[PDB]
């Protein structure tokens, strides 16, 4: 039900003015990677501010699950990115994000405009890794500034790798040619 948070974002997000809605928007993707390392199966993230002012976060957890789920007749991959913070709402507040999947041997891609897949799961080669990747472009239509603000992530990434002390928290921006190490 991703019609709801298109139309009424600040429920599900937060303040879509201030940047707490916008920075919110990349620490609900890096809080499903953290999920993974919890789980003991993802030690690295990286997070990248691209040039585009796009923000790509991988971790190298199991994958998210690429079989169809019976219930809705597509990939639970789509299920999770469509389905109603949840990975979801980001997705439904994007104007653009490319899922890329790594599990059971082999490399899965899926593109959303506004949370609408442009086609099904798809496998486009072979990978002896697993884990996700999730790269998203927040809709200005939501989000009256859509800049990132690179000292907002790193003080949360900080946080996050003081808080999961296993996992190497990689912080790069494009824009600066900076990257950061976060490993305690
Ligand atoms: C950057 C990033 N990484 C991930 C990520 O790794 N998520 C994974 N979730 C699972 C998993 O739960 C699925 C079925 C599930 C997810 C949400 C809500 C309900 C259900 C099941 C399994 C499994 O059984 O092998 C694996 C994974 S990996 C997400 Cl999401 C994002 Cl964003
Ligand atoms: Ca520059």
């Amino acid at each position: 039900g991703l019609d709801a948070v298109r139309k009424r974002p600040g429920m599900y997000i937060g303040d879509t003015d201030d940047g707490t809605g916008l920075h919110h928007m990349v620490f609900e993707v890096v809080d499903n990677a953290i999920d993974e390392a919890l789980a003991g199966h993802c030690d690295e993230i990286i997070v990248t501010i691209h040039e585009d002012e796009s923000v790509s976060v991988s971790d190298n957890g199991r994958g998210i699950p690429t079989d169809i789920h019976p219930e809705e007749g597509v990939s639970a991959a789509e299920v999770i990115l469509t389905i109603l913070v949840g990975v979801s709402v980001v997705n439904a507040l994007s104007s653009k994000l490319h899922l890329t999947i790594y599990r059971a041997g082999q490399i899965h891609e899926q593109e959303y405009h506004h949370g609408d897949p442009q086609y099904p799961l798809r496998v486009i080669g072979e990978t002896d890794n697993t884990g996700t990747t999730v790269r998203f472009w927040p809709s200005a239509e939501t989000f009256s500034q859509t800049i990132f603000n690179v000292e907002i992530l790193a003080r949360r990434l900080r946080e996050l790798s003081f808080l999961n002390a296993g996992v190497r928290i990689v912080l790069r921006d494009e824009r600066i040619n900076l990257e950061h190490v976060y490993d305690y």
